[PDB]
């Protein structure tokens, strides 16, 4: 099964565990909390970075945002409700647990300093969701999908991905790190694409903000998993790097063809299908891996000086 | 020794452990992270409260604040340096570890949500200190006391207090909770009193802010240890409640008669000695315990509508 693939590398992934001991990033030493005089500049750079963007639930004003809602189709309506629930009970949850695991794995303070920020926010995002559910659904009862999540091809197929690549005894840091990057960046690439499209221009402001933010932050987060990935000596055969993102890509889509609409919501599915591919490649690259899908951005998207600066460094 | 005192209660502190099982606040259940629909309103009230006051190191501009420094006595000068070090290596450290312990002990999410905020800040305060040390001391080398801290009557006498009341197998939640409140509220009541007095009016702004904040926050923090204390069924014999704050009061003082000046700094020690007493009583009361020292505020201090509201509720 999943092993048959990993069996194909029982010689370059053996040398890896055997080398993990010498992976100083995991060289569990004293530094539990950030003694100052910092050595890891980047890892810290990133902490301060996301730290700058801090925000609260109060930053989300829900009313005059309830309007545009009750004045819509009957599904975009339920689409949202499923969206706002596939989170508050699915992702947001496993989300917080995972961050502690990885945080624990990371032996450098400055690092667990970033993670320490992240969880705090995942807690704060949770409230934004329980803010929109009350906002335009009055009660936890009023949501359909909110009861048989555990029994959704997609959520089920998702969990297997984590238990398969992360929470698994037979795993390697670099690997779990990749997937985790996959889980944060790829999984839910639609949700954003969706709400983006929607809110875009003259629809439900608060929601547009929440999504603008959340999506942002989660972008930094994923970055961290890379910023960490780039520190490891013995990297995962590019092959393995692929399957991971590959697997995530496919699992991601399923949600829009099964659980949540995108068809009934109001868009040309084949596009979301492609965008997901987009994200993944850019992510494939960010781990020292050649593009796969070779997709092309289907929607005018936003997540200059620097980019054009380095573009002329290459 | 310390036990002879606790031996005097080997019948009302036996019934306590025996009752801890039934202390629902420690009734370790599933809720690891805040499922929304919140039950503990206060505990959450407090989270959101401190959450409102969030801040960063960037909020502390050090320059034009370096001036007033180099234009002072030779000790206030070193007094500060010892101050800024007795933290960055003594309190700030044990500070972060303790918060995880207690956080772990607290079985309710909303609760470990607050603690989750606190540590994050203790990390951010650490930088404010390593901001002032570079600000007006150029190097870790340039600080005297910064080498034999482990060998200071006070720090040593302090640690014993924690190992004696908190990190100790033979302890009771309510008790550790008290001390922890003592450790946050009482220990360092001087430092603030000091820097307050100093900065007060026309001296080193940044520092005045940092202290204004830090002191604030830590005030909320202590409150939490009470807000938690008030939830427990079986309370600690008022007697025990006392020794704790009593012990802390005395340990606190020692610092200003031994390590750091207050005499050479520029004040009438007998005052700080009394203020410490002040804080403690107000804290003694906040645990359902009659005033002890019966001190009276010696300095015009700040940490209305509500106060005068409840004053006419009693
Ligand atoms: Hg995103
Ligand atoms: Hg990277
Ligand atoms: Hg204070
Ligand atoms: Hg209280």
């Amino acid at each position: 099964a999943h092993n048959q693939f990993l069996k194909t590398f029982q010689k370059e992934r053996h040398d890896m565990k055997e080398a993990e001991k010498d992976e100083i990033l995991l060289m569990e030493n004293s530094r539990r909390f950030v003694m100052f005089p910092i050595k890891y500049h980047e890892i810290w750079a990133a902490y301060k970075k996301v730290e700058a963007s801090f925000w609260t639930a109060e930053e989300i004003e829900l009313a005059k945002d309830t309007e545009d809602f009750q004045k819509l189709t009957d599904d975009q309506k339920t689409y949202i409700g499923n969206l706002l629930a596939l989170s508050i009970s699915s992702d947001n949850l496993v989300n917080k647990y995972l961050i502690e695991n990885f945080s624990a794995q990371l032996q450098n303070p400055e690092g667990k300093s970033f993670y320490g920020f992240q969880i705090m926010m995942e807690n704060i995002y949770s409230e934004v969701y329980s803010m929109m559910v009350d906002a335009f659904f009055k009660d936890p009862k009023n949501i359909p999908l909110f009861k048989e999540i555990a029994n959704l091809p997609e959520v089920k197929h998702k969990a297997a991905f984590i238990e398969r690549w992360i929470s698994n005894d037979d795993s390697l840091y670099a690997e779990r790190l990749v997937a985790f990057a996959a889980k944060e960046g790829i999984f839910q690439a639609g949700n954003y694409a969706s709400m983006f499209w929607l809110t875009d221009k003259k629809i439900m402001p608060g929601l547009a903000m929440a999504n603008r933010n959340i999506c942002r932050d989660r972008g930094a987060y994923t970055d961290f998993s890379c910023l960490l990935f780039a520190h490891l000596r013995t990297k995962p055969n590019p092959k393995i790097i692929e399957k991971i993102i590959t697997e995530a890509v496919e699992i991601e889509k399923e949600y829009y063809s099964n659980s949540l609409p995108v068809e009934k919501f109001g868009m040309d599915l084949k596009s979301i299908h492609t965008y997901i591919e987009f994200v993944a490649d850019g992510l494939l690259q960010g781990f020292g891996n050649e593009k796969y899908y070779n997709a092309v951005n289907p929607f005018e998207f936003m997540e200059f000086f620097e980019k054009k600066v380095s573009d002329y460094q290459k």
